[PDB]
RNA sequence: UAAA
């Protein structure tokens, strides 16, 4: 697995990440975890992404 | 899983949530209920939305 | 499981409850659950039509 | 399976048939053959459709 | 499996195709070669073909 | 398998210029890093992470 | 950063 070890370095490190969704929204904050389903990506308060729903994650 | 708890916690607590799907439709309601594919979506109407069409769960 | 799934779909089958289907590309489908398996639902209205699950969003009572 | 005897039905019986993807794009023919995968439809041409990619089949 | 007999078949003969995405795009050109999960189709250059973003695959 | 990873390992062996076209039509590029089962690291300013699931297809630049 |  690649997945898990570039979003376990995003997680550990707090990077602020932008998640980008299958129709071109972009997301925005931190991982606070994840599992094989979905991510939980915080600011205020963690929304639940699902993973079938992303394209792409990206640090920044 | 993280899914389970994220959402016995909306669940629970009967919060406004939204649900974006992947289509991009915004829905707005309580969490009523869940099994492994499906949410049950409560405002003036009960709704079964499955988690395949859904992107993000968000906490109002 | 399908605790929730299933029990839904099945009272809407038994008691012939007018239903919408929404697809995941927009259009809404009405009809009567006619019967439903693992992957698809019978839809009827004038006649019975297969509708896969991974091409709908929503299911609500019209 | 409900999947399985409606398609064969529409197949053994040569039923024009009207299969919907999901861009809501309407293809008409006969179904020559499917798989758990693909159904095969013949019109003017044969050509493979992926299930994956079909909203709901009905006779026409 | 029909696919393997299908795209063979295109494959064997030099077809021009048309392979349809899920998204209404129209690829086409010859196929390759292809496997469980990827379609090669080769025109001015070869690209790869994920399957599970293709609708239909017919001759040109 | 026996011809996704030939065609992905190739290209990140060479590090050639690629083209991803996703499923909503959007083109990324950049060179594939690596991949497994499930992603493709695509590498240009940054590395970012892509869901196979999201690609529809993978060609040279 | 989104179609109540």
């Amino acid at each position: 697995s690649l997945q898990d070890p570039f979003l376990n370095a995003l997680r550990r490190e707090r990077v602020p990440v932008s998640i980008y969704l299958v129709n071109g929204i972009k997301l925005q904050g931190q991982i606070e975890s994840f599992d094989q389903f979905v991510i939980l990506l915080k600011n205020t308060v963690s929304q639940m992404v699902y993973k079938h729903a992303i394209s792409t994650v990206v640090p920044s």
